[PDB]
């Protein structure tokens, strides 16, 4: 129902598309990083439709915000860990399960030679639930319960306005807005973790 991805490491980069600098970063994983994460674990040339993962309703839960830092310019995310969920059909999410244990191409955090460190696998990340509840109940991502409550951003059909949705192929850059909707997730409702 509602895959489960890890994106956590040293450092990461997110853009959206009403055009961003490759230089700027979003504070959290956009749909387009994620689609684009996902084509290169199914194996896609960039030339390939991604119609069917543009398809997947897609919410974050951000674990630990971590910290805006410069690299050597070049803003990124320093030590943030973030929970992505991914709701659609079945067969697709169950691929994209499979592909993202064993990535056809590397898997980087938006500016290549970010690695992921632990990889996005979440081996019971594939959670029979829609995806507010599955992002509510997956145990938090470092140890112990969250010390405090969680920003969940969550597709939606209303709210604010983020550029970030494939509207065709990635080779051609085209994008359109979908509504995201940020909501405070009650810490008390967020499993023990690590997973």
């Amino acid at each position: 129902p509602t895959l489960l991805i890890r994106l956590q490491g040293p450092l990461q980069s997110w853009g959206t598309r009403s055009r961003f600098d490759h230089r700027d970063t979003w504070p959290y994983p956009t749909k387009s990083g994620v689609v684009g994460l996902l084509a290169a674990a199914l194996g896609r040339d960039r030339r390939e439709d991604v119609s069917d993962l543009a398809a997947l309703r897609m919410g974050v839960r951000v674990d630990r915000k971590g910290v805006l830092k410069v690299d050597y310019k070049r803003y990124f995310l320093s030590d943030a860990a973030f929970l992505v969920g991914l709701e659609g059909e079945r067969a697709l999410l169950e691929a994209l399960h499979r592909a993202l244990k064993n990535p056809r191409f590397p898997l980087y955090l938006g500016r290549k030679s970010y690695v992921p460190s632990p990889p996005p696998y979440l081996p019971d990340g594939l959670v029979e639930a829609p995806l507010a509840e599955a992002l509510e109940g997956y145990p938090y991502l470092l140890g112990g319960k969250p010390p405090e409550d969680l920003l969940l951003a969550l597709e939606a059909e209303e709210g604010r306005l983020v550029y970030d949705q494939p509207a065709g192929p990635f080779s051609e850059r085209r994008f359109a807005a979908r509504f995201v909707r940020e909501e405070v997730l009650p810490k008390e409702r967020v499993p023990e973790g690590p997973p």
